[PDB]
């Protein structure tokens, strides 16, 4: 209950969530992008693996999202997944569109 309530509280509270670990080269190359796109104002970035709950963090994650793996990205709350997502979505258009109607980009 806590933990899904904590983790809830990251995704609805933050337009952009991203859920990482330490030392993580496509949580990195994930937040990156994201700050690309001057999103730093609305994002959240939150190390799961330093918490005593990291199991039951990514275990929710996966309930939510289909995978258990950080990266795991939200855009208002809606899942965009994981960094290869991301990258799918930036590359052909989808990013930038969801962004726009979240007034984040012109």
């Amino acid at each position: 209950e806590a933990v899904k309530k904590w983790v809830n509280k990251i995704i609805e509270e933050n337009i952009i969530a991203v859920f990482a670990k330490t030392e993580c080269p496509y949580c990195i190359k994930a937040i990156s992008i994201l700050k690309g796109y001057n999103l730093n104002s609305h994002m959240h970035v939150e190390n799961i693996e330093k918490n005593p709950d990291m199991a039951n963090i990514q275990a929710y994650l996966k309930e939510l999202t289909g995978k258990s793996s950080v990266p795991r990205i939200f855009i208002n709350k809606d899942v965009v997944g994981g960094c290869d997502d991301l990258v799918k979505e930036n590359d052909e258009g989808k990013l930038k569109e969801r962004l726009q109607k979240l007034g984040l980009v012109n």
